[PDB]
Formats: C-alpha cells, structure tokens, sequence
C-alpha cells in the first residue's frame, strides 16, 4: 500500500469504457496516478504515474471510449498541460494555456469525433473554453463566460452530436454555484443556480442519454458541512435535491462516471487520503471502500 | 489582488512583542510572508517574503519578544528548514531535518535563553524532537513521541523557565487528539483527549501565566464540520470547552497568541483567501476582518 502518497485534498477525474474503469488521483508531489478497474481494481503506484504537475493540481479526465483519453492538469509553472492517450503509450499533447495559480479545469469530448472543449480560469478569474476542432487550425479560443469566483471548481459535461450539447459548472463571485449551456446557437446562463456556496466548494458532472426524455445530469457538490451532495436533472428536467449524500474530508473533490454504470470518487478519510467508490445499483453503497494505491 | 496569493488553505504561524504581531501565511508558491502589527497591519507582499517552502508547507513561530524569531517550513525536498532573526536581518538557520512529505511542525523557545525545540513528524510516521541547546552541541535529535496519524498538525506550546513546560498536541492513529507532556522529569501522555477527530484536523496553541493558578492554555482545533472550536485548561485544572466557535474554510489552519493580546488567525472565507484575526475583549470580537496583504 502506498495510499500515503496521494493527496489531502486530491484533485480526482474518472472516466469510463462499458464495465471499464479509469480514475486519476492527485499524488502529493503532483503526480497524476491511473488507476484501473478491468474486473478489479488495480495501479495507482509510482509507475503508473501518466505526468507530474504542481502539488495541488486540479485533474480533468475525458475519454472517447478507451479508444482516446486526455488528461488536463496544472504545473508548476501555472499552465494547464494535456497527457493524452490514442490505444498506443501515453504521450505530451500539444494544449498548453497560462491559467490562474488557483485554477480548476473541465474538459468534455464531443460526440464520437476527436473534438474537444478545456474550460480554465485566466488570471483576470474568468472562464474561458479551448477549442480543438482539427490538427489544421489546433487550439483556439472559444466563448469566454466572464467573472467568477478566484479558485472555483469547474465541472464540464457533454452529450450528443450534430448539435452538441455542453454544460459547464462554476462559481460565480457572489458564491452560487451557476451553470453555462450550450446547445448549437450560443452560451446561455442555465437553470441550474445553488445560492450562496462555500468559496471554491468542490464540482464533478456527468451526464448520459440524449436531449428529451433519455437525458440524466448529476452534479456533486460540497456543502460548508464536508458533505458532498447531488443535483438532479432527468428528461425534461426540473433539477431537484438527489438522494447521494456522504461525508467527506475539509475540501474533498469529487468525480462521476454515469449510467449504467454511475459511480461517485471522493475523499472521506479511508486510510486517510485514501480515495472511496461510491455506486448506483436501485440505491446508493459502498462500490470499493478504498482504490488503488491502496 | 495581493491576498488571492495566499494558499487556500494556508500555514499560519503568530508571535507578539506586547501589542507588537507578527503573523507568517503561506503563499499558494510556498513563500513564507510576514504581516507585520506597530499599530496598524502591513505586510504579507512578495517583498515580505522570508523563506520558500513546497505548496501547502506548514509554518511554526516561536520567538524571545522581537529579539529572537525562529520560523520553521518544508522544502520541495521533503527537508524542515528555518529562517532566523537576531534583530539585524533574516538569514538561514541551521536546522535542515528530514522529514514525512506531510509533516507538519510545532517549534517552542525554552525561557528567555536561547533554547528551542521542534516537534515534526519522520518518514516512520513517528513524532519527532529537535534539541537546541547551545551553539557547542547544535541540532540533536531528543524525545520521540511513537506513532502518529500520517500527516497529523502539531501545536507547541512552552511556560516556565526552571523547569522548563511543555504540551505538544497531535493525533494518534486512532485520529484522536492527544497530548504529550514534560514538566521537568519525563514525558507522559496527558489529560487532554478529543476522540476520534477529523484525520488531520488543523491544531493552534497558545500558554500564558506559570504552573499554578494563572496558568493558561487554550488549544484551538477543526471540527467534522468546518469550525474552530477550543479546549481551555485555567490554572489549577479542568480541561473546559471554551467559548471561540468560528466557521472556517474546508482545511482552515490556526494560529493564536497568548492574553493579554490574545488572538487567533484563521481563513474563514473573507475576500476568498485572507485570513481573519479573531480578538478576546470580554468576549470574542472581529480585530481585523482580513489581514494583508490585503
Ligand atoms: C493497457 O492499456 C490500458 O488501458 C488504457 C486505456 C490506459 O488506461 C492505459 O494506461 C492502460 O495500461
Ligand atoms: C493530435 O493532437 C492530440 O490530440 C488532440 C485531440 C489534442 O488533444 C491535442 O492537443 C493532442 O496533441
Ligand atoms: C433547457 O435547459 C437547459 O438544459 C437542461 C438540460 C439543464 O441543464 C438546464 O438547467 C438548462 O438551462
Ligand atoms: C433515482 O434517484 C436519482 O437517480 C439516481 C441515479 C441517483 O443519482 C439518485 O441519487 C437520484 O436521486
Ligand atoms: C460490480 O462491480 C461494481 O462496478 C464496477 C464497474 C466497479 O465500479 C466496482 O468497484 C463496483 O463494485
Ligand atoms: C546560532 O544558531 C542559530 O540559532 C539557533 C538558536 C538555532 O535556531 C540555529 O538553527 C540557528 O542557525
Ligand atoms: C497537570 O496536568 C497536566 O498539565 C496540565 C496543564 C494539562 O496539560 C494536563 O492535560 C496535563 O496532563
Ligand atoms: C472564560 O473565557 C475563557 O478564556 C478566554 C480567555 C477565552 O479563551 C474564552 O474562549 C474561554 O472560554
Ligand atoms: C488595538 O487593535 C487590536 O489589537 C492589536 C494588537 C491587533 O490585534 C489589532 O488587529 C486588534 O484590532
């Protein structure tokens, strides 16, 4: 067991392939750790670390099938970087941006096509988007969501194609947690609001299904209390108060992988910094008590 | 602007001369910043910068008045250091000791001498002293406490001149807050127990008055749910629960110093990442809402 060496807080993204799992957890040197799930859990050591950023560094994972995956944190040096995975090593990709010291990051695939969206808050604290659409034009910059809270979490979802569909999560300055949509024509303010957060209180999404009634969305949230809670949208929506509830370390981050296989990573203080699985099956139990490296 | 550069959460660390404060908070770089109290606050700029420690290092303060400061932080190398003043200018101390990459630090002058001792936690997870007694002897290592919660704080506190009193606090690995003591002939474990806390819930001393009836301690420490609370022990005995209840970001730190001038600093969320100075006046009152550099 090595579960010591990863963080307290530890920035957490998880992603997944059908019954396939991968989680990346925060190492306290700032090691970004893969954690696997093929039928049992395993990694999180030394060796599987896929980058290194500052101690503190936020993780962001996204995934097209395990056929594509990138992994966004932050070094030293105060710019977000990019591992990146296409079925054959782990590789530097080329997304490098200048953010905040304290910034969070989202990132979200759209569709089945290798396109993707990396939300990070610039010095002057606003959310700006990265666009990578295609090798020929690279990264540029997309909409920029104007003044939020110095720090906040950022939580980035997506589903469907032709058009896509995005949510991004954030604080705004007055603390409330506020949510930017996209749709095909434009960024909206959504209806998603929770008034008067802790500053900087942890974000994790996920989201299955297609526009209409097939739609799930689920944002974690903590509460001032070290719990993380859970906002609710099905179908034609009205969010609502979700039954997952639990108790976490001071400043735990929290991830999510959805259904059928909805799952939820937090820091509650198993074997100290150890990370523990949470699972939907007609109700909320323990999936894993503690991962890998433990 | 200045004060989103200090750490959230950050190492506090608080000294006083008379009504003279000194406070050193932990820059989201590592920087150990001074904020200085002659009457009015000042300070905490990359200016006021006395040494460099890995992010989220913790601080220790101790000083003899404003004649002697000795303040104590870990290094990107997993190394506690110290950054001295004699009263003509910082400078290196001679303290570099190897420590668990998650140890915190509590550090007490003995008397009005030149003595000092410094609690920390190795590589074993054990709790560490340092002994300085004189130039002729330097560092040494002295009591070793056993087995320690991995990454548990430290609070330090000393009274008296002859013998000498100390009380480290620190959590076992049951994560119970316990209390290691020496009063002249040996250590023991204490009176003082919090059953089964937070792991690696924040801990602040401050002692004033001699053994006997004015003696004072008050340990300040974080509760499951983000407060600060107090145990108070007044002279003769009966640890007390004390008045001080504040609210606290996720992780809060904190610091205090002893009556008349007594104060505790702790991050509560104001302007995201300053810390607050909480004053006893017949009662706990607001002394300054956010501290510099702010
Ligand atoms: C062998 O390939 C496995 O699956 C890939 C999707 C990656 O998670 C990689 O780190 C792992 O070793
Ligand atoms: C081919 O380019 C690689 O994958 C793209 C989808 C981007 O993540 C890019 O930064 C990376 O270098
Ligand atoms: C049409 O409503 C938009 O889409 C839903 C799926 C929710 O994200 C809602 O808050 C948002 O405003
Ligand atoms: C049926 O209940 C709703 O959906 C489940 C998948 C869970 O997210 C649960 O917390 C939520 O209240
Ligand atoms: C049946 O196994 C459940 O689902 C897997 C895909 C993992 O989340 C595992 O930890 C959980 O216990
Ligand atoms: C004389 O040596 C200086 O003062 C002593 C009291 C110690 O703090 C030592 O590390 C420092 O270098
Ligand atoms: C006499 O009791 C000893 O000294 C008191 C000042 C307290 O620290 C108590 O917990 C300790 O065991
Ligand atoms: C009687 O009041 C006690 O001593 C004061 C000096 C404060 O520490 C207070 O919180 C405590 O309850
Ligand atoms: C006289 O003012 C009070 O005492 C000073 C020594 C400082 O604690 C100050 O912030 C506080 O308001």
């Amino acid at each position: 067991s090595g579960v010591l060496q990863i963080s307290f807080p530890a920035g957490i993204a998880a992603i997944r392939n059908n019954s396939s799992l991968r989680v990346y957890e925060a190492a306290l040197d700032g090691g970004v750790r893969e954690a696997q799930y093929e039928g049992r859990w395993a990694g999180g050591k030394p060796d599987n670390v896929i980058a290194t950023g500052k101690i503190g560094t936020p993780i962001a994972a996204t995934s097209v099938g395990f056929q594509y995956i990138r992994v966004y944190y932050v070094g030293a040096d105060n710019k977000a970087r990019e591992a990146c995975w296409d079925g054959k090593g782990w590789y530097t990709g080329a997304f490098v941006k200048d953010v905040a010291p304290y910034s969070s990051i989202g990132a979200v695939f759209l569709g089945k096509n290798i396109v993707v969206r990396v939300y990070t808050q610039n010095h002057d604290n606003t959310i700006q988007e990265w666009v990578w659409d295609s090798p020929s034009t690279g990264w540029t910059a997309g909409a920029n969501f104007g003044a939020a809270l110095p720090g906040t979490a950022i939580a980035a979802t997506s589903w469907g194609a032709g058009p896509y569909h995005i949510r991004v999560y954030f604080q705004d300055t007055n603390r409330n947690v506020i949510e930017s949509g996209w749709d095909g024509s434009g960024w909206y303010t959504g209806g998603l609001k929770i008034s008067n957060q802790s500053p900087r209180a942890s974000l994790g999404a996920t989201s299955w299904g297609e526009s209409g009634s097939s739609l799930g969305i689920r944002l974690y949230y903590a509460t001032q209390d070290n719990l993380i809670k859970e906002k609710a949208w099905d179908g034609g929506g009205g969010w609502y108060d979700g039954g997952f509830q639990q108790r976490s370390i001071p400043g735990s981050r929290v991830a999510a992988i959805p259904l059928p296989v909805l799952r939820v990573y937090l820091q509650n203080g198993t074997e100290v910094s150890g990370i523990t699985e949470y699972a939907w099956n007609s109700g909320w139990v323990v999936g894993q008590a503690v991962l890998p490296p433990a």
